[PDB]
């Protein structure tokens, strides 16, 4: 009972680019940017898609970093998200009603206005490791428990 997600980071030497949503599913938090996986869409170009629908970037070259799997406890559904990075982009991030995104400085991207499991791995994303991680949250505040390994292989 798993439904497909992506989540891309764009990530440069010294910055990453997050975006603030505005409604839905983690409204008011950064965030990355991603969705759902369309029927007949491959993960890797659903990430594409979704990089330009709530950014306005286009990506060129994009590289698998993690799988998270995401379990909200009462709800079926497991979120299966398909993390990737990239540093190539074109284009400027467009602001929209749906999604406001700002640049951060490595030492100050915003973990307590960010989804609480960004800070087990996100150590990891910037030192170009790969992972495996699965988060039990309560609610959305609230990690019940986790796990999270380095792979060689995503
Ligand atoms: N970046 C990010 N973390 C998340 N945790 C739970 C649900 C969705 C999430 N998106």
């Amino acid at each position: 009972a798993s439904r497909l997600y992506t989540l891309v980071l764009v990530l440069q030497p010294q910055r990453v680019l997050l975006g603030m949503k505005k409604r839905g599913f983690g409204a008011g938090r950064w965030n990355g940017f991603g969705g759902k996986v369309q029927e007949g869409e491959t993960i890797e170009d659903g990430a594409r898609r979704e990089l330009q629908e709530e950014s306005g970037l286009t990506v060129d070259a994009l590289h698998k970093v993690g799988q998270i799997v995401f379990e909200f406890v009462g709800e079926p559904e497991l979120m299966d998200v398909h993390v990737f990075c990239t540093d190539s982009i074109q284009g400027t991030p467009v602001e929209s009603d749906e999604m406001r995104p700002c640049w951060f400085q490595l030492d100050q991207i915003p973990f307590k206005d960010m989804w609480p499991d960004n800070s087990y791995w996100f150590p990891l994303l910037l030192q170009k490791k790969k992972f495996h991680g699965y988060f039990k949250f309560q609610g959305q505040d609230t990690i019940l428990d986790y796990t999270l390994r380095e792979v060689d292989t995503v």
